[PDB]
């Protein structure tokens, strides 16, 4: 057990420092980073001074790695590679993915319920993230609120993202679900400005707002890092693609703001148990 993580350059790659940080915390091995790892180059080179040093179990934060990882985790049998996102095939190669559908369901219910207008919104960055079908979904559920879903070409543009907030303002939508982690909080601030509610992104959220943050749809990476670490560990670490939802304990909603009512929540957290167990949401 000693772990290395490749991450390049800027969801948050502070959720994979964090994790590594926790694996040489709660587990007792010794950790290493890299950073700037932004090509097959590179990230093979890294590779080579990483298991040279005495690495064995080596992360890939981002969907790259897992082909960076690809095309090199066959001349080195006796380290293992964990990328975040990417499609893998091997041995001594996995791939770790979080569950989106649930955690959007149950965040747009709390979106809908708090809604005046009966009017909810996405702005994400693409139509195959899950979360904004689930979302959708949840704020159909219960309400009956109609979606407004909106696409920001990328990640990391504040500035459409926060035109896409102002046009569905002009529409009465008052609960907002910025689904980026790149615009996320520009996009999360203009909300508490505009006095309107939000749903928090992949982090707790709510001390990074503040009761404007109904709630926040989270994917726990510092959690899967120390996971994954500790089944290599154990010896009990599969290959090829894993799935994270919140039946693995690594996916979950945020602290609720004080503004939602003591009944709303139960309804959830009920939903979110019956989910875990059944496999199935409220409708």
């Amino acid at each position: 057990g000693m772990v290395g993580l490749l991450v390049e350059d800027t969801g948050w790659n502070r959720k994979a420092y964090e994790g590594l940080l926790n694996i040489h915390s709660n587990l007792d091995v010794d950790v290493v980073l890299e950073e700037g790892v932004n090509s097959e180059q590179k990230a093979h080179r890294r590779i080579k001074e990483l298991v040279d040093g005495g690495v064995n179990l080596i992360f890939g934060h981002g969907h790259a790695f897992a082909e960076y990882f690809s095309t090199i985790h066959n001349q080195y049998p006796d380290v293992h590679f964990v990328s975040f996102n990417g499609e893998v095939k091997g041995e001594n190669i996995t791939s770790l993915h979080f569950e989106g559908y649930a955690m959007g369901y149950f965040g747009g219910m709390v979106a809908a319920s708090m809604s005046e207008t009966h009017k909810v919104g996405v702005i994400a960055a693409f139509p195959w993230q899950p979360e904004v079908e689930g979302f959708v979904d949840g704020a159909k559920y219960m309400n009956e609120s109609e979606a407004f879903v909106r696409y920001v070409g990328e990640w990391t543009d504040a500035d459409k993202a926060l035109e896409l907030f102002q046009e569905l303002q002009k529409e009465q939508v008052d609960v907002f679900y910025p689904a980026g982690d790149g615009y996320h909080v520009p996009v999360v601030e203009a909300i508490k400005d505009q006095g309107d509610f939000a749903i928090g992104y992949v982090g707790d959220q709510a001390d990074l707002g503040g009761s404007t943050i109904l709630t926040s749809t989270v994917q726990h990476v510092d959690d899967l890092y120390v996971l994954v670490a500790k089944r290599f560990q154990e010896g009990k670490l599969e290959s090829g693609n894993l799935y994270y939802d919140f039946q693995d304990g690594v996916v979950s909603l945020g602290e609720f703001s004080s503004v939602v009512p003591d009944e709303v929540r139960e309804q959830i957290t009920d939903a979110i148990s019956t989910y875990i167990q059944t496999g199935q949401f409220p409708h």
